[PDB]
Order: C-alpha cells, then sequence, then structure tokens
C-alpha cells in the first residue's frame, strides 16, 4: 500500500486527514514533535490503521525533514504538509523567515532526498494568503471578489505594521515560497503541488482528550450574558471537509496545481450567536443572544467566490448549522 506523509499529525487538521486516509486503508507515517506525542497517535487514536512516526520538533527549522526523507525516501509517494511554525515584537524574525522556511525546507528535503519518489505535495496554506485583512471589508464590491487567484496585496514590509496582518502575511509568504520553489524546480523534481486554503476552520475534533478547536467558537461558548461581543468575521468551513479535500487533491488529476479555497459560506459573531442559540437550547442561560437577526455577513465582508473550488472537488461542504452543531454537541458530551 501507498505510504502517505502527514507532517504535524497531532494538530485539528491533520487528524482528520490521518483519520479519513486510515479509513481507505493508506500507509501513513505523521510527523510529531515528541515520542510521547507519537506514542499517543500511534497506540491510541490511530490504534487500528498502519500508522507510524516520525520525530520533527521544529518546523521552522529548514532541515527539519530531512531525515524523513532519507530515511523515507524510497517508499513516500505522497506528502500531505499540513505542518507549521509555532505562532511576538519582531514579526520577521518570528513570523515570516520561519514560515518561509517552514514550507518550502520540506520541499527542499525532497528534491534533496526523494526527487523522483515524491508524486504528489499537497500544502496547507490559509484564506490569508488570498487576501490581508486590510481588503476584508469592501462590502457588496463585486469587483472586490476575492476568488482563488486573488493574492493577499501586503508587502513583506507593510505587514509587519500589527500581529494580524504579520500572521497573515506570514501565510502569505509561506505559500508564496512554495510556489516559487516549485516553479524553479519542476524539472528537478516528479512532484505535482497542490495548495489548500482554508478560510476560519470549525467543527469536530477527531479524538477528544468547553474547548473546542476553534478559538473563535472558544470565545463564544466562554462569553458571559453581559459580556462585550467580540468582533468575528470572515469564511466557515467544516474541519472535515478541510481534511477531505486534502485526501482528493493528490487523488485527483484535475486538482494538481490548483489553489482550493476552502471556504463554505460568510459569518460574523452575530450570525454563529443565532445559530448556536437556534441549536442549542440547553445553553440558552449561559451564552448571550446579542442581537438576533442583525449582522448581515453580505453587508460587512468583501464577496467570496469559490464556485471554481466546488466545482473541481465536486462535493457539498457541511453547512455552518451542521458545523456548529457537531462541534458544540462533541464539547456538551465530554463535560459528562
Amino acid at each position: 500500500m501507498t505510504t502517505v506523509f502527514v507532517s504535524g499529525a497531532t494538530g485539528f487538521i491533520a487528524q482528520h486527514v490521518v483519520r479519513q486516509l486510515l479509513d481507505q486503508n493508506y500507509k501513513v507515517i505523521g510527523s510529531v514533535r515528541s515520542a510521547e506525542k507519537g506514542d499517543h497517535l500511534k497506540n491510541v487514536i490511530f490504534k487500528g490503521g498502519d500508522f507510524n512516526y516520525e520525530i520533527v520538533k521544529d518546523i521552522s527549522d529548514p532541515t527539519a525533514f530531512d531525515h524523513v526523507f532519507e530515511k523515507h525516501g524510497k517508499d513516500i509517494k505522497v506528502v500531505l504538509h499540513t505542518a507549521s511554525p509555532f505562532h511576538t515584537t519582531d514579526i520577521e524574525k518570528d513570523l515570516l523567515i520561519p514560515a518561509v522556511n517552514g514550507t518550502k525546507g520540506i520541499l527542499e528535503s525532497i528534491k534533496k532526498y526523494a526527487a523522483q519518489t515524491v508524486e504528489r505535495v499537497v500544502v496547507t496554506s490559509s484564506f490569508a494568503a488570498n487576501t490581508s485583512t486590510v481588503d476584508m471589508f469592501y462590502a457588496k464590491d463585486s469587483s472586490k471578489t476575492i476568488t482563488e487567484e486573488s493574492w493577499n496585496q501586503d508587502t513583506w514590509e507593510s505587514c509587519q505594521s500589527d500581529p494580524i496582518r504579520g500572521y497573515c502575511g506570514s501565510k502569505k509568504f509561506a505559500e508564496k515560497a512554495a510556489w516559487d520553489f516549485y516553479n524553479a524546480n519542476k524539472d528537478s523534481v516528479k512532484f505535482k503541488l497542490s495548495i489548500i486554503n482554508p478560510v476560519y476552520v470549525f467543527g469536530p475534533q477527531n479524538y477528544v482528550e468547553l474547548n473546542t478547536s476553534s478559538e473563535v467558537i472558544n470565545s463564544l461558548v466562554h462569553l458571559k450574558k453581559d459580556d462585550p461581543l467580540p468582533e468575528f468575521a470572515g469564511g466557515h468551513i467544516d474541519v472535515r471537509d478541510v481534511a477531505k479535500a486534502h485526501i482528493l487533491a493528490f487523488q485527483k488529476d484535475e486538482l494538481i496545481e490548483q489553489r482550493l479555497m476552502l471556504h463554505a459560506g460568510l459569518f460574523t459573531t452575530q450570525t454563529l450567536l443565532d445559530i448556536i442559540n437556534e441549536q442549542f437550547p440547553e445553553l440558552k442561560g449561559k451564552i448571550p443572544a446579542g442581537k438576533p437577526g442583525t449582522g448581515n455577513p453580505d453587508d460587512a465582508l468583501t464577496p467570496v467566490d469559490n464556485s471554481k473550488t466546488k466545482k473541481l472537488l465536486g462535493f457539498e461542504f457541511i453547512d455552518l448549522k451542521k458545523d456548529l452543531y457537531d462541534t458544540i454537541s462533541q464539547i456538551l458530551e465530554a463535560e459528562k
């Protein structure tokens, strides 16, 4: 059976990728940052699957994956690079440089040790590489519509102005470095590159250890009734669809060299609260109602059109109601 390497296999998205791979009986090697984490994955979370791990402690080290492909370079046909460096005042030193090292490094390892073996590389990017936050608020401007061809317009310099733009810029330049390496090495290496650009990722955890894997959801379910409502707005996507897209991206020829925008629709804090309160009557004594029916995302956000991605992937995404229901019902069951 074909071996698939998944970096950062303990992560929220990555565990769903490994789960869905093992559901299809792939042989999987995951990278983990410690032996303890790897043993937990192999002996507990993914017991029953053909799962092994390699220890890769620092994603920001550009040589971090050299040993993986020196030892396994004849076997790994598929690379799903979902890991990113840990997320300061020095945005350049602590975010931007680690990001470009953290994405291009594994591609260098493949070129050095497995150039004619790896067939497909899928890299987890972000909607942050499609648009800076500064450009996300041109409401109803169809000329501003963000698509898979859109790139974050901040520069290496201008994104260092604040930590939000800096983080978003780190995602932009990580993905750009992948493409620039790829286009400069397409003769030196066999693999074909594809990209996944998730928006805000919600959804249930693969394995439960009111603490969801989404900081947006966590903020909402920890709100007091009197509390100031935080400002959240953007696109949502269920982690299970994000993972499914990673797998289809290496299996189907039409997904080669695509940037696949994993985006199921728009939300604001108010639309999330409306759905949570509607789906969870049990929580109505705890969380605020806000002002139901207000905060229409179409009136807040630059339009987003990922019709191309949806047609290429060919399956309908989990909607926000089911996403939040599965996320929060898992959380409540875990409070037993």
